[PDB]
């Protein structure tokens, strides 16, 4: 079997990609996430408080003739953006462009933090990282990629993230016509419930490349390239009039500023980031100060290859007996 879904931005910053999924029987049509940096599939539902629903479309499992409540299980989760959610747990049908899992655990949130409620395009998320980080107890639950794996074509998805375009979500296929030259494959580590893989270098610009072992993730849940800060002071160096500032967060540059690209190596390969990527626009509204797409992971304590960083490239996420990354230029 294979699946295929457009996934779309949700805003004309790219700040993060909704994809349509089919839930319970007649379909529930949501708009999630998906985060290949979580491991939850959890929904805004007719259970989420009344006060923290602003615009979601909800699941309603008791309309789904094919949903079984999860007898004592719940879930709990909170992320790098200091958001959280939490709820209790069904099994119900979930379909992906064509790709049709039964008795996937579907997590009802009963609470969803401020930052969920105010994003009315986001119906929930769809987990796509190893099952490991699950948090539903006391039963720990499957991400619907493993629950679809030994059924797929091949086990593999694919992300295709477009710069202020849409996209593609494929499951089970490698589409050739995606992408050019060819796809080179990395090791991944899984010790960390991520899809963590090592960069071996950077460029800034049309200068010379800097051969350094980068570990981070690749995480379409995160829209921000985050970098070791050696890295991202030697990117801002380049754009005339940036700086670092603690009261907006992070590196903000003159909005009439000209962004250099930035490259990141995969093996001897070399995905091109082109400047523009890199531009989040005015910190507010009117302002002639633009927020930086590229910040340091100090904080974060992990390197992330968010969607600025993806959306540059045709990713293929391999869960093989051995999992890989493949990167290909697009
Ligand atoms: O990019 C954010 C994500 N929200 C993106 C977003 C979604 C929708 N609208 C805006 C932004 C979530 C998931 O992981 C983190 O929090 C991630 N960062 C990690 C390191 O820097 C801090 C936060």
């Amino acid at each position: 079997s294979t699946g295929s879904a457009t996934t779309t931005p949700i805003d004309s910053l790219d700040d993060a990609y909704i994809t349509p999924v089919q839930i319970g029987t007649p379909a529930q049509t949501l708009n999630l996430d998906f985060d290949t940096g979580s491991s939850d599939l959890w929904v805004f539902s007719s259970e989420t408080t009344a006060s923290e629903v602003d615009g979601q479309t909800i699941y309603t499992p008791s309309k789904s003739t094919t949903a079984k409540l999860l007898s004592g299980a719940t879930w709990s989760i909170s992320y790098g953006d200091g958001s959280s959610s939490s709820g209790d747990v069904y099994t119900d049908t979930v379909s992906v462009g064509g790709l049709t899992v039964t008795g996937q655990a579907v997590e009802s949130a009963k609470k969803v933090s401020s930052s969920f409620t105010e994003d009315s395009t986001i119906d929930g998320l769809l987990g796509l990282a190893f099952s490991t980080l699950n948090t539903v107890s006391p039963t720990q639950q499957k991400t619907f990629f493993d629950n679809a794996k030994a059924s797929l074509d091949s086990p593999v998805f694919t992300a295709d993230l477009g710069y202020h375009a849409p996209g593609t979500y494929n499951f089970g296929f490698i589409d050739t016509t995606a992408y050019t030259g060819s796809i080179t494959y990395t090791a991944v580590s899984t010790k960390q419930g991520f899809w963590e893989w090592t960069s071996t270098g950077y460029a800034v610009g049309s200068g010379t490349f800097k051969s350094t072992s980068i570990d981070g993730i690749a995480d379409t849940g995160t829209t921000l390239l985050y970098l070791p800060a050696t890295v991202v002071s030697a990117y801002w160096a380049q754009v005339s009039g940036a700086k670092s500032s603690s009261s907006v967060g992070g590196y903000v540059f003159p909005c009439s500023a000209t962004l250099p690209s930035f490259t990141f190596g995969v093996g001897s390969a070399r995905i091109v980031i082109p400047g523009d990527y890199i531009d989040f626009g005015p910190i507010s509204t009117g302002s002639s100060s633009c927020f930086g797409g590229i910040q340091s992971s100090a904080g974060i304590g992990i390197n992330i290859f968010g969607d600025v960083a993806l959306k540059a490239a045709f990713v293929v996420f391999n869960g093989a007996t051995t999992p890989t990354l493949g990167f290909a230029s697009k």
